[PDB]
């Protein structure tokens, strides 16, 4: 039952189907992380395109025993208190819901019975694939857009479906972006620019290993693909481990300190200026 980092990554240009549903809000993707230091290297976002997702209207503002939410009569009754729509897995979106991160509505329960169901509101519905090239406007990362690129390896039924790439850092990440670097198949099939493709960036440094970790540990593990999940599932506890307590920022407010020492710190930061919040799951 444990704490995500929700990082939110604003929309820099919403694309021509959406203008319609989104009608002038702020529409953020969003991703689940436990490596809120691990920001400062993001290079691309990760969708899966068969994947569907819902575009769900959220609070503009989090009040972070157990916890409250709000339900409302009807859609009209929110749009005070919500001005912001978040791209997500319908499941994950309940979550928020009875965290208080999305509001609730009144909804009538189907058939003959009177009772009292609460629904989310959902704007629309949306496969990964549609959203794929999309920018982003990404916190803490210097490369300052990014984009949406497709990995096949996401869970829906884990986070919100859509993931944070850190291919300096993530086995998963360096072992996605590598399969869309050495097929030029698999590009063409999902019309990926070559300008969305951006290159892993310098930002924890590992005595012995350096700042390409992720690659290292893909190599000693011997990863041919994105799809080798017992070896990633892991490499991605080993690199976890290794790096929380033999890694030092080179990037960022908190250079030069050990990730144990500054993680807390940059998650706090985060949720301060409004990068990201807080999600049980």
């Amino acid at each position: 039952p444990q704490e995500y980092t929700l990082i939110k990554l604003k929309i820099h240009l919403i694309p021509e189907f959406l203008g319609s549903i989104v009608k002038g809000r702020e529409v953020f993707v969003v991703c689940a992380t436990l490596r809120p230091e691990t920001m400062y290297g993001q290079t691309n976002c990760w969708i899966l395109p068969d994947g569907e997702y819902d575009l769900v209207l959220a609070f503009d503002q989090v009040i972070p025993d157990g916890v409250l939410c709000k339900i409302f009569d009807k859609y009209e009754d929110t749009m005070k208190e919500c001005n912001t729509v978040y791209i997500c897995s319908e499941r994950s979106a309940y979550n928020m819901a009875y965290q208080g991160i999305v509001p609730l509505i009144h909804g009538r329960e189907q058939g003959v019975s009177d009772k009292l169901l609460p629904r989310i509101v959902s704007l629309g519905k949306v496969y990964g694939e549609q959203l794929i090239g999309t920018p982003l406007s990404a916190p803490m990362t210097p490369y300052s857009l990014i984009f949406i690129l497709p990995m096949f390896s996401i869970s829906m039924e884990k986070g919100t479906g859509i993931v944070t790439s850190v291919p300096s850092d993530s086995p998963d990440d360096y072992a996605a972006l590598r399969d869309i670097k050495t097929k030029p198949l698999l590009r063409e099939k999902y019309s990926i620019k070559d300008e969305w493709i951006l290159d892993p960036l310098e930002i924890i440094e590992v005595p012995g290993f350096g700042f390409m970790t992720a690659e290292l540990l893909c190599n000693q593990y011997k990863i041919q693909s994105q799809n080798d999940s017992a070896k990633l599932k892991q490499a991605k506890e080993e690199i976890y481990k290794k790096e929380f307590y033999e890694g030092i920022l080179i990037r960022g407010k908190y250079s030069g300190m050990k990730i144990c020492d500054a993680k807390e710190l940059i998650r706090e930061s985060l949720i301060k200026d409004g990068y990201a919040l807080i999600y049980l799951e």
